[PDB]
RNA sequence: ACGAGAACAUGCGCGACAUUCCGAAGAACGCUGAAGCG
């Protein structure tokens, strides 16, 4: 049951990737899945159903005109335009797979992206000033979406799983996503509806397969899938965000996952991984795979 | 169990000091209290 979820962000969002200064326009599926898990914990909702039966897609840009998917990692027989071309409208993406997209149209598609503007807020901490100290400045990354634009993701699951996702997203609207939430950022409104277009892209048969979410297979699946693939291996690191985990905040175990949009000739099922070390509760990372079939 | 959790772009700071709306300039030029004589 593929459901399109569209997030329109009222206030700017941080969506940090490596620091507080930098801001990402989107987030990977692991971040959204962690937010869903946190929300289910707050709402006293079971985690097993969400962990097992739910496979979600990375968040991707969309405008009033087009919904943008990640550029597939396929061989190109100029190249700077394709490097600049990160997202392709779904109708254009099938043409890109067919290889009809030239460099000029690639640059035109890349400039067509009007997701929003990335800024940097400069803030201070005045806590030391009271205790005979000096204030200290810092910076928070931000990304403000244009009024028509927003982010979206596709989620597949059982009917009960979809309803639980609806409730969790209704709560996440006010909980927020990204960094420096509960400090002025990350507030969004969500709308979940079935999308015929996405279902048409979902149902497809091709020689090649492309990830829609950041994922990594188990070793047994890795042996078969790794061969004949073009992928980007991205590191997923972070600090645990919980009160129950430890007395003081502890970093998560470093993970490495195939970036969304990577092309595998052999598909692999995803696995929910545990990046906890010596903690009171296991810290979950989402590495399940959302697949699109294409022909090159 | 969102490169995350706290974290005020903030504190002290007078739009202020020096300045004459003055300088030059005749209310004066011409002008019969007078004409006819009933």
């Amino acid at each position: 049951v593929v459901k399109l979820v569209k997030l329109t962000f009222k206030s700017p969002v941080h969506f940090g990737m490596k620091r507080l200064s930098d801001s990402n326009h989107t987030i990977a599926a692991d971040t959204l899945f962690s937010a869903l898990i946190i929300e289910a914990l707050q709402q006293q909702l079971e985690l097993s159903h969400l962990l097992n039966n739910l496979v979600i897609t990375d968040l991707f840009p969309y405008n009033k005109t087009s919904y943008f998917l990640p550029k597939p990692l396929i061989r190109i027989e100029g190249y700077k335009a394709f490097k600049k071309l990160t997202y392709i409208p779904v109708e254009n993406y099938s043409e890109y797979l067919r290889g009809e997209i030239d460099s000029l149209e690639a640059s035109k598609i890349a400039e067509s992206l009007n997701l929003g503007k990335a800024s940097l807020s400069t803030k201070v901490s005045l806590q030391a000033v009271d205790h005979n100290g000096e204030s200290e400045p810092y910076s928070v990354g931000n990304f403000t979406f244009y009024p028509e634009s927003g982010l979206y993701f596709l989620a597949k699951g059982n009917a009960d799983t979809i309803g639980q996702l609806e409730i969790l997203m209704h709560a996440l609207q006010y909980s927020g996503i990204g960094g420096k939430r509960s400090a002025g950022y990350g507030q969004f409104r969500c709308t979940i509806e079935d999308s015929g277009k996405f279902d048409s892209l979902l149902s497809q048969t091709g020689n090649i397969a492309i990830l829609l979410s950041s994922a990594m297979a188990s070793d047994e699946e890795l042996v078969d899938c790794l061969e004949d693939a073009r992928y980007l291996l991205k590191k997923r690191t972070g600090f645990v965000q919980s009160k129950t985990y430890a007395d003081q905040l502890v970093k998560k175990k470093d993970f490495y996952a195939f970036s969304a949009g990577s092309t595998f000739y052999q598909k692999f099922n995803g696995k929910i991984f545990d990046v906890s070390d010596n903690g009171r509760h296991s810290v979950y990372r989402y590495a399940k795979a959302f697949w699109l079939e294409g022909k090159i």
